[PDB]
């Protein structure tokens, strides 16, 4: 495409993702709150205009001055019809199953929205109609076959979602009545036979709220985001009587799975099996402390501490802290969590479990950027507090640790899961950290838009550990602390998850408290730190 035509396409779309009224061309992606999510999302938008943006560019080139050069015509279309068919288990729905969590049907992620002008239910059930044609993998079963696990995409039959509409225009305990009716929706998946999807329509005083439920093997928090969007297009279309229309699918979660497993077995990718040895060193093996001794930690018993930035300090963060080291998010969060873990149980050396989208760039002709599915990815990272004092060191410790591996460590489970047998590098594979982090990034331009809010009566983080009735009760715990983090109304939270059987409250309050203190030394550090870096040190 045309060069100026290019740079108004980006111009636009840059404005659409990052929320900004109007960017210039010289402006910086990540001084205007950009991310490696907020770019997916830049890429999904530039697929619909047949372009196609490769994400690590926009780290190398991130003004629009700059990137327009490295934006390409698409060479491909992913395929636009019905997908049905087998698809192979991805590698953390091979770690699901292996879990053989109780009642492990009851494992989702949930969300609601908010108008208080009220919902259109005949629209409503219209666009899920079409949103679950549109995003194939929401219609997935999972059956029983010779007693392994087979996958099958559904086509257009059965019921593919659930949808609840209550009168709750009488009732005055509104929040407590949603919680019940939502719970009831939760614990009612059959992974067997479907739907996979299940939705309430709450009629209130002061407005509609629409409540979604979704098992996690088929959704995650960049799909979310994509669900959101076209509930919004889809919504506005019909309610002002237009066809029904959204973009251009990108590949399937069908086609990628299947390119994913011959990327396991593909020599490029064995070559790399060297970078991982470093985790055969950890033998420290080092087991926090808890406040009191338990077995067969459940679901129920899981409780969490808070802690929150202001949105000043949240900006900085956002905006005016990874110019500093050419740093992620994750770098700080992770440094940040390292002073803390040390300061609190004196930890020198400690093995975390690390998540990310998981929507790397590891296949040439796969774009799976507007896909929906769980593509989450994890893998072992080893916290090691040094220096002290010294944060440019320990910062630039942090970014070299997490750039030691390529395609941010997506490759650990897939040697785990999909690489056969004889090919698997020796890597301790049985290796189960206690602590996880999971940053799930920015929300606001997704669920606040012209036609809906969030809702007042959401508790807590619905796409998090703690989402109210997300996970089966009676299923078992698995990580004795589980950190997410995200940006809600311009405010970063982090969570602390905890099995309340293994500490008092107190003692996770410490560590949480710990947590934003270092936070807050590193973020004004790094403000004060300008940008010099002339090359890259990414893998």
């Amino acid at each position: 495409a045309p060069r100026n035509e290019i740079e108004e396409t980006l111009v636009t779309i840059w404005q659409d993702v990052l929320g900004i009224e109007k960017i210039g061309i010289k402006d910086n992606f990540y001084a205007l709150g950009g991310d490696s999510i907020k770019a997916i999302q830049v890429a999904a938008r530039l697929h619909s205009y047949q372009l196609k943006l490769e994400t690590k560019d926009l780290l190398k080139y991130p003004t629009i001055d700059q990137l327009v050069h490295y934006i390409k015509d698409s060479k491909r279309r992913s395929e636009q019809g019905i997908v049905e068919g087998e698809i192979g288990l991805t590698p953390i729905q091979h770690w699901f199953f292996e879990q053989q969590f109780t009642n492990m049907h009851h494992w989702n992620q949930s969300y609601m929205l908010y108008r208080p002008n009220g919902f259109d239910k005949e629209i409503l059930l219209r666009v899920f109609n079409k949103i679950v044609e549109h995003h194939d993998a929401l219609r997935m079963i999972y059956k029983h076959h010779n007693g392994k696990i087979v996958q099958i995409n559904r086509g257009l039959e059965g019921t593919l979602f659930d949808f609840y509409t209550f009168d709750l225009t009488a009732n005055d305990n509104e929040q407590q009545v949603i919680c019940e009716e939502s719970a009831r929706l939760q614990n009612s998946i059959n992974l067997e036979v479907g739907p996979l999807v299940k939705i309430a329509l709450f009629h209130t005083q002061n407005g509609d709220h629409l409540f979604m439920a979704i098992h996690h093997l088929v959704v995650d928090g960049i799909s979310w985001r994509i669900l959101f969007e076209d509930l919004a297009t889809a919504y506005e279309q019909a309610m002002h009587q237009q066809t029904i229309a959204l973009p251009e699918k990108t590949d399937s979660f069908k086609d990628w799975s299947i390119e994913l497993e011959k990327y396991a077995n593909s020599e490029l990718f064995l070559e790399e099996a060297e970078y991982w040895h470093h985790l055969n060193y950890y033998t420290d093996n080092v087991q926090i402390k808890k406040d009191y001794v338990t077995m067969n930690n459940k679901q129920k018993n899981i409780r969490y501490v808070g802690m929150e930035l202001t949105i000043e300090e949240t900006e900085k963060l956002l905006k005016n802290v990874n110019k500093a080291y050419r740093t992620e998010i994750n770098d700080i969060l992770l440094t940040a969590l390292g002073f803390a873990l040390k300061e609190w149980a004196d930890i020198d050396k400690i093995v975390i479990n690390l998540e990310g989208h998981g929507r790397e760039e590891i296949l040439e002709q796969m774009n799976i950027a507007r896909t929906v599915g769980w593509f989450t990815s994890q893998y072992p990272v080893v916290l090691d507090m040094q220096k002290s004092d010294d944060l440019s060191y320990q910062i630039k410790l942090m970014k070299e640790n997490l750039r030691r591996i390529p395609n941010k460590g997506i490759g650990y489970e897939i040697f785990k899961y999909l690489t056969t047998e004889y090919l698997r590098p020796v890597l301790p594979f049985t290796l189960k950290p206690e602590i996880n982090f999971n940053y799930l990034g920015q929300f606001d331009t997704d669920v606040k838009t012209e036609l809906f809010t969030r809702s007042p009566y959401s508790m807590g983080n619905s796409l998090g550990p703690d989402g109210k009735n997300n996970l089966g009760p009676e299923g078992e715990s698995y990580f004795v602390l589980n950190i997410n983090g995200f940006i809600e109304e311009g405010k970063l939270h982090i969570t602390f998850s905890y099995n309340e059987q293994q500490y008092k409250e107190d003692t996770i309050q410490q560590l949480s408290r710990s947590y934003k203190q270092h936070l807050l030394a590193i973020i004004e550090h790094c403000v004060q730190k300008e940008d010099t870096e002339l090359t890259p040190s990414d893998f």
